[PDB]
């Protein structure tokens, strides 16, 4: 997948540069109460570490989830 750098953390890096307040998101994996397919919306990162602050639609529950586990649906403005 994307994640494909040697960590996967570039992707966060890579992602996090453009996922900004605003960006739609799609969980590409299934983790704990989210499962894959949900689509949310980002709120905010904590800019440093994995844990990511986003609003999902179809639970409708807020979620801090993972860079690596995000596809991104951002520009839907």
């Amino acid at each position: 997948m994307r994640s494909e750098f040697a960590s996967g953390n570039t992707y966060a890096l890579y992602v996090r540069d453009t996922l900004q307040p605003g960006m739609r998101v799609r969980m590409l994996d299934d983790y704990e109460e989210i499962s894959a397919g949900d689509e949310g919306e980002f709120r905010q990162s904590n800019n440093g570490v994995p844990p990511v602050q986003v609003f999902w639609e179809s639970t409708g529950r807020t979620y801090w989830v993972h860079w690596h586990m995000l596809e991104i649906l951002g520009f839907e403005e």
